């Protein structure tokens, strides 16, 4: 077997979406794995990554209710040598999606450089007050 | 949507719980959420983070056997832009609670600076021999 | 109980290991958890890692071919303070042999110091074409 040095400037990214929307368990690991390759196949990237089933807690922004749910971490690790900023944008729009698809007020976003956070995101809805 | 970008030094943590005591399986990944809820609402911490199931395998500190276990990766991101000190002793806290709960002779833990490692703890039980 | 400093270099790995064998799903964690102990042990090495079930998707190098599978994280903590080199080398001759035993195209491989990547490795099978 070739033991094949992946180049780049070792972009990777972590997405975490949950599967409740408000307090009622709704969607499952393999809808996000789905709409995950249906986004990233219109990006025109490469879809390949890795999905971690999670259980999650999170405290709701504008009740302060505490909830325990289902929820996917995804793994990407870049292998097609993108630049920063074409990686980057491209698993900010992936999130923003995510966010809409799946009705999440938060989705937490964090972009890599050789395993250095360079930036953590929480994509938040901006839902009227 | 707003893409709000999370400020603080960047602290999360990795701590690795099992289920077995011994050689015997016994707890469940829900057991550990719900006591890691409780320690960290009497912290005052948000207790926000994420439970991955796993299995693990372990070798017995005092007799050298290999034991395969279900366990749980507990993820936490600091959201609340946290001192290191504040973050690293609620997290070694935590720790140490888990261990004694779930009756362990180690619990590992990662705390990480922007991605980077700043400390690798295991946890040891004390148990005299 | 005792908060043990982790010594040495701090080195981790992570590797991803498919159970779909081309389009059809064939293994399971439990074998790669079985198989890894096994290549582990005779390597002199501590065998103690931590295995996540996952969900994977994956562009197949010589057809294009996207397929989900199930697959395994494999997350490794140098407790033993290894050097680099032979962390190292242990960890990719440990992802060569999870090649070859599960029948895989590619295994990827990442090796950590302190949380920074050293090196991202796919080894791929060099299948006659
Ligand atoms: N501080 C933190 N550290 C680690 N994981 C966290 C976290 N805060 C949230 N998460 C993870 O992020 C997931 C989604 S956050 C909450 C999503 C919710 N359903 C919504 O509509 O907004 C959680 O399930 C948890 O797995
Ligand atoms: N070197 C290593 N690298 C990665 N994960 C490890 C590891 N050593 C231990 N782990 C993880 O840490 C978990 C708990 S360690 C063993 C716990 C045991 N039940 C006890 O009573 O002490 C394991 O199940 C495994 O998931
Ligand atoms: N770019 C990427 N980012 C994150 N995870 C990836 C990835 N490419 C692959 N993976 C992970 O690596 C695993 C194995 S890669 C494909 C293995 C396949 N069965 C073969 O025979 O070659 C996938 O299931 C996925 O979990």
């Amino acid at each position: 077997s070739l033991m094949e040095r992946l180049g780049g400037g070792g972009f990777s990214a972590r997405i975490f979406v949950g599967l409740n929307v408000g307090d009622k368990p709704t969607y499952t690991i393999e809808d996000v794995v789905k709409d995950t390759i249906a986004i990233r196949k219109r990006q025109g990237i490469l879809p390949d990554a890795s999905f971690v089933a999670q259980r999650g807690v999170y405290t709701e922004q504008r009740s302060g209710q505490l909830v325990t749910e289902n929820s996917v971490q995804i793994i990407i690790i870049d292998l097609e040598g993108l630049s920063k900023e074409d990686f980057t944008g491209k698993v900010q729009a992936l999130g923003k999606e995510l966010r809409e698809d799946f009705k999440q007020e938060s989705v937490i976003v964090e972009i890599q450089e050789r395993g250095i956070v360079q930036d953590v995101y929480s994509i938040t809805a901006e839902w009227y007050e």
